[PDB]
């Protein structure tokens, strides 16, 4: 869930990190928008930690 103004022009992603309380890999995806501005897009989920 993310919309740029324009249009997307890039396409990044945070590190994947431990949630403490959930005790799962999760990261942020980030779209960057043709006017240089970065939206938070979805965060992904991995294996258990
Ligand atoms: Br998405
Ligand atoms: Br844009
Ligand atoms: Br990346
Ligand atoms: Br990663």
């Amino acid at each position: 869930a993310c919309q740029c103004p324009d249009a997307i022009s890039g396409w990044t992603h945070t590190d994947y990190q431990c949630h403490g309380l959930e005790k799962k890999m999760y990261r942020h995806v980030y779209a960057i928008c043709m006017n240089g501005s970065q939206v938070y897009c979805r965060t992904e989920w991995g294996s258990s930690c």
